[PDB]
């Protein structure tokens, strides 16, 4: 009944129209400027139709999905603000940077348009729409930065056009959004990158240093690899947070260097065991996590089939798990589990469950 | 048949007492501080026999391995210099650090004694012998460092005593190795913590880092939850290469921010180009100075008894997980479900296992 046009139909557009077709009867019109790529998603029934004019196609659409690169989502809202949309129009993209974005839509469509920006943390570049697939943002965070005129709504309607992708929603301010991702995605790929450049100047001098950095530092700079070209576009539109991190950075650098300097074993041990107590706490569960979760904390034993067992036995009792991760809390053999559930009275038959196969449990560590 | 001292009972210095029986009928007598530690390694015939006092026991011994901490070996080298030692004993450890080892060495034993320096540049998951393993150190670089007129036959009869750790063998001077180990391993676990940091002291700030912090950037600060104490140790006795490595990673850091200032886009890209380059070029599935994380994406859908069902096929292969995590922020990174083993083999078996089963499974380059 109701018409999406989906502009960009790789794997990220691709599996957006998956998760979309799920849960509405639609008709997908798909735009690429790879024309391969929009024939091949109408070959595999991810598109419906392919636009055979962008504008006539805009203008009978109820919901715009731009899974193009920023730069270009950036050029085409000029197209997009001369054409004459539906009333009811929802326009949203998937960009991993949003102020840009954000600015450009606030100066062309304010108070008319319902531009809501959006960015699903998880897929990639690396493959096409061949490897699309309706599950490919489930439980991932899926951030939407609302125009400051868009009404509330306006932003649950978007939510349901998506709730096939059984994505955790997040709605935050456009200042937010790239602030919290130019501390989580973008500046660990600015240090990744330096930590390579930085063993590659000592590899001249010393041959083994190549072989050595295989395995290990190979592993810890994996983001390194990455496209140069996406990862500079990001850095220039986050450029203003980036400096302000890379800044503190420095400074924290140079704190290190006293510690270090200093050869004191006491603050060298704090400074580890610090980073160790927070990481080893990530996720740290909060009043504020929107997706509410609550934590059951399992001895375990490490042995072939120890997590099979567990897993077994909350299955058995229909009970779903949301996430698991093991502690090295322990002295020898024994470790920490911890379980997390959407709810309380999932956790609480976990708990009754483990203890009559007579595992100790724990809420709180 | 030939006599074994090993002090320090651990997973590194067990590990060797079974890599050394593999290949040899010998009798190897353990000596622990903590009492309970060693008497577990005789329960495992990890060693054959028990001493609480060290001075008999070496002044028999063939071989005599230190494993205990570099700070503690230090400290017991001076007793073993007060002992009547064989004139044949070849004496080493496994210190991660050789400066300071070395140091002590020269000063107590030269000319005197075969002490050669050691570093077998394999890890775990786990500390304590109940976690020491034959094959640790298979294909792993294992350095050697000999005091300065040691002969080269008793850096022979060494390596063919360690025979059944399957090592490449690698004979450094003692500076060459701090340096180089300085460059791959320290530096970076210095810097995983220092992001650890960073990260904290934002999410004083904005509680959402907590939240979005659990997937992507714990990739590259999981050595950031390696034992404080070990590292303090390290860093403590690797000091001097550790600042002048601090004291350039500040300059890199300053021309890095000048590039991102500049907001020059082909810059930019030239940087993140450099390092994609050279991270390709390092080696292929092979072992180096850092462990390697041996991580399994598996796609699977959100299900009761999805993680039960993915366990199962990996124990009834006898495959123990070290550890596992569902990922909310995954950008980059196909797989929702990551697995991680204590080897190469486990990983191959895993991926094999899974996909009799029909799982799609990704490892990332
Ligand atoms: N753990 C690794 O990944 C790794 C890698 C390479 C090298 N190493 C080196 O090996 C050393 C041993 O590490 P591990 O991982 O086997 O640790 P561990 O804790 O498993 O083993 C160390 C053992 O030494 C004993 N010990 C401590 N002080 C002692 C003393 N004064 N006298 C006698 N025994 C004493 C401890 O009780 C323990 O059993 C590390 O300090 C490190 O320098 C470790
Ligand atoms: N090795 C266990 C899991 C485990 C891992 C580490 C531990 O410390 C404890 C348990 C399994 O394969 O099921
Ligand atoms: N709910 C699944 C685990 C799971 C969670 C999230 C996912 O996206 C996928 C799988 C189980 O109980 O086994």
């Amino acid at each position: 009944r109701k018409k999406v046009v989906l502009i960009g139909t790789g794997l990220i557009g691709g599996s957006l129209a998956l998760a979309i077709k799920k849960d509405h009867d639609v008709t997908i019109t798909g735009y690429d400027i790879f024309q391969e790529q929009v024939e091949r998603a109408k070959e595999l029934h991810v598109v419906d139709e392919i636009a055979v004019d962008l504008q006539h196609a805009c203008e009978e659409a109820h919901l715009i999905v731009f899974a193009s690169p920023v730069e270009e989502t950036k050029k085409l809202l000029h197209k997009l603000a001369s054409f004459h949309l539906r009333e009811d129009v929802i326009v949203t993209d998937v960009g991993s940077t949003k102020g840009s974005i954000m600015n450009e839509a606030e100066a062309l469509f304010s108070k008319e348009i319902s531009f809501i920006g959006g960015h699903p943390m998880a897929g990639s570049h690396k493959t096409g729409v061949e490897s699309a697939k309706a599950h490919l943002f489930e439980n991932a965070f899926y951030i939407l930065t609302p125009m400051h005129h868009v009404p509330n709504e306006h932003v649950e309607e978007l939510k349901d056009w998506l709730k096939g992708t059984g994505s955790h929603f997040l709605v935050l301010n456009t200042e937010e959004h790239d602030y919290v991702t130019g501390i989580v995605s973008h500046f660990p790929h600015l240090i990744a990158a330096g930590l390579v450049k930085q063993v590659e100047k000592h590899a001249g001098d010393n041959p083994l240093i190549h072989q050595l950095a295989a395995g290990g530092f190979k592993d810890i700079t994996r983001i390194a690899s990455s496209s140069p070209k996406m990862w500079s576009d990001i850095v220039k539109q986050n450029r203003e947070h980036l400096m302000v991190l890379l800044k503190e950075w420095i400074s924290e650098m140079e704190d290190l260097y006293d510690t270090v300097s200093s050869g004191d074993a006491g603050e060298i041990q704090n400074y580890f065991a610090d980073a160790k107590e927070y990481r080893d706490s990530l996720p740290v569960r909060k009043r504020g996590a929107i997706p509410a979760y609550h934590d059951l904390y399992v001895d375990v034993l490490d042995k072939v089939g120890a997590l099979a067992h567990v897993t077994s036995i909350l299955a058995r009792e229909e009970i779903s798990i949301t996430n698991l991760q093991i502690l090295e809390a322990r002295e020898g053999l024994l470790g920490v589990l911890r379980i997390s559930f959407q709810r309380e009275e999932d956790r609480m038959k976990a708990k009754l469950a483990l203890g009559e196969e007579k595992y100790q449990t724990y809420e709180t560590i």
